């Protein structure tokens, strides 16, 4: 397992627009589009993406390319987040997967957000930050995801994505 086949697994593969949980525009493998209401500011948004008028839909080709153009960017957010880089850089590689799945979902912004839960996972006191990050809108809002995410990071292992 690899952060991509995480990812995969999390946000599913869709060619044609759609609204994510939080009723926004996103497309391909999660990759929002717009906050805005508006499905023309969407297609705009995609066709500038794309570099082409897409008519809303696209091909698997093009869903991964946005897929790994999105994967380097949250990595790229981490390494450059004050808050974020110390403790990316403070665990092993499997659970810097969870961490990116966090900010892949909500951005670095969010996930820096988490103060509390940050500085356990640095101080490597697994059960309490997993406690910890469940009490959060995160968890209410998408709860059978971050139970997923939350496990790898009291585990250290790939098992919550075994099976899926
Ligand atoms: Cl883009
Ligand atoms: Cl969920």
């Amino acid at each position: 397992m690899n952060i991509f086949e995480m990812l995969r697994i999390d946000e599913g593969l869709r060619l044609k627009i759609y609204k994510d949980t939080e009723g926004y525009y996103t497309i391909g493998i999660g990759h929002l589009l717009t906050k805005s209401p508006s499905l023309n500011a969407a297609k705009s948004e995609l066709d500038k993406a794309i570099g082409r008028n897409t008519n809303g839909v696209i091909t698997k080709d093009e869903a991964e390319k946005l897929f790994n153009q999105d994967v380097d960017a949250a990595v790229r957010g981490i390494l450059r987040n004050a808050k974020l880089k110390p403790v990316y850089d403070s665990l092993d590689a499997v659970r810097r997967a969870a961490l990116i799945n966090m900010v892949f979902q909500m951005g670095e912004t969010g996930v820096a957000g988490f103060t509390n839960s940050l500085r356990m996972l640095q101080q490597k006191r697994w059960d309490e930050a997993a406690v910890n990050l469940a009490k959060s809108r995160w968890y209410n809002q998408t709860p059978n995801r971050a139970k997923r995410v939350i496990t790898v990071f009291r585990t250290g292992t790939w098992d919550a994505y075994k099976n899926l």
